[PDB]
């Protein structure tokens, strides 16, 4: 700790963010630490602060991933850093605020119909050709991971799990992610690639599709010796999803990995022509309906 503290200064950005910072509000809590919101005196705007706890984690070694592999990483669909500090035994990120809120939200409350479903899957898809093509692997991919904008636009956050491979370490082997999205291979203690993400992807339409993941009123541990040995889950409501949809699906869950679809592939999939607007998304979110 005492030389891992020593090292995270050396990544983020010196100085004290309370120095600009004003009126914090907690407004969630991941696996690691809390999320607050606040407010730069200067100019106003709002920013999201991901605030962990050094002492407190399970691996922190962890905490060195998002700051190191996504500093300066940019796009249309990925969540903004703009810093990272440490704050006394915390490590805080300070990131772009998104005001729709959670994918989770709706996929907990409405029925997104396919429009909307392919409108979020092309802009994950769009996010994750990218990511892979640098070796990134994010590790957490679910509704939860979803964030929106006042006006409908999707963008991919919670990169704390996420994941570095090259020419020279081809594979991961932790076990990291949430695990009723994990992957087979992952659970199975296999070396993996970005591929998990993709099967994790799958999970998140049958969210999408079925409101809540395979197994979800299983005891977590159990989840996973199922997700492990059983046959790739298909949907609760077939009858209610068009043939596009399937094949595409079919394509992500895909037990041997070697075989599930490239996201690079996926971004041509006959499927995401049925994307919609960002505005199309719109309805869905809690301050309309
Ligand atoms: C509680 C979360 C889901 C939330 N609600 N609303 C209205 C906005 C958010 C939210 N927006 C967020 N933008 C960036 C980060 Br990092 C975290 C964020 N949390």
């Amino acid at each position: 700790h005492e030389q891992f503290r020593a090292a995270l200064q050396l990544v983020v950005d010196p100085g004290d963010p309370r120095s600009y910072l004003d009126n914090f509000i907690k407004i969630g809590e991941g696996s690691t630490g809390i999320v607050c919101i606040a407010t730069v005196r200067s100019s106003g705007k709002l920013v999201a602060v991901k605030k962990m706890d050094l002492r407190k984690q399970q691996r922190r070694e962890l905490l060195f991933n998002e700051v190191v592999i996504m500093r300066d990483y940019q796009h249309e669909n990925v969540v903004e850093m703009y810093n990272s500090y440490l704050v006394g035994d915390e490590l805080w990120v300070v990131m772009e605020f998104l005001e729709g809120g959670a994918l989770t939200d709706i996929v907990t409350h409405t029925r997104m119909n396919e429009e909307q479903i392919a409108a979020v899957c092309l802009a994950v898809l769009q996010a994750l050709s990218v990511l892979h093509a640098q070796g990134v692997i994010h590790r957490d991919i679910k509704s939860d991971s979803i964030l929106l904008t006042h006006d409908g636009r999707v963008k991919l956050s919670d990169f704390g799990f996420c994941a570095q491979v090259s020419k020279e370490v081809p594979r991961r082997k932790s076990l990291v992610g949430t695990p009723y999205w994990m992957a087979p291979e992952l659970i199975s203690r296999l070396p993996y690639g970005p591929e998990v993400d993709i099967w994790s992807l799958g999970i998140m339409v049958i969210e999408m599709v079925d409101g809540e993941p395979p197994y979800f009123n299983e005891p977590p541990l159990k989840a996973m010796k199922m997700i492990r040995d059983n046959l790739p889950p298909r949907l609760k409501n077939l009858h209610k999803v068009s043939p596009s949809l399937k094949g595409f699906l079919d394509r992500l869950l895909v037990r041997d990995p070697a075989q599930r679809a490239t996201a690079a592939e996926l971004l041509k999939h006959p499927f995401l022509a049925k994307a919609g607007p960002p505005a199309s998304i719109v309805p869905l979110m809690r301050q309309n309906r």
